[PDB]
């Protein structure tokens, strides 16, 4: 039915998010390797705040800005862990 | 530099993730309106575990399965 169809759309979106998160992970891994060789820090709160700023500014909804901020902070946290 | 270039790619991916998260939000809202009309529950922990299950199985890395599960649990909780 309609709920069944919507669930399939959610599966598609979930898989796309997994792919994008993984792509982001590989990018940050690359950045981390460069920072290590250049003797630079991995944690950059200025950069994190800048990303949170444009993401909240561009938030199209329905999630509240605070939720978008929360989710991306978690994504950024997972990245440092990986680096 | 090289890091600056990679950060631009990260920006692009961040924005794609924002779009997909928002799309997921709209879908969940639509499902909810139908569930309400039909007298069905919205909160479905089993369905959430089902989604975590294939995402865990399909995880291509580099994030560990535990991290993928934690991130999606946050996405699901934010959708409640
Ligand atoms: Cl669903």
């Amino acid at each position: 039915e309609r709920i069944q169809a919507l669930r399939k759309e959610v599966d598609r979106v979930n898989r796309e998010i997994l792919r994008l998160l993984s792509e982001r992970g590989r990018l940050v891994q690359e950045i981390g390797r460069l920072q290590t060789e250049l003797g630079l820090p991995h944690y950059d709160p200025k950069r994190e705040e800048e990303m949170l700023a444009y993401l909240t500014a561009e938030n199209p909804g329905p999630f509240p800005d605070e939720t978008i901020r929360k989710l991306f902070k978690e994504i950024f946290k997972a990245s440092l862990d990986l680096e």
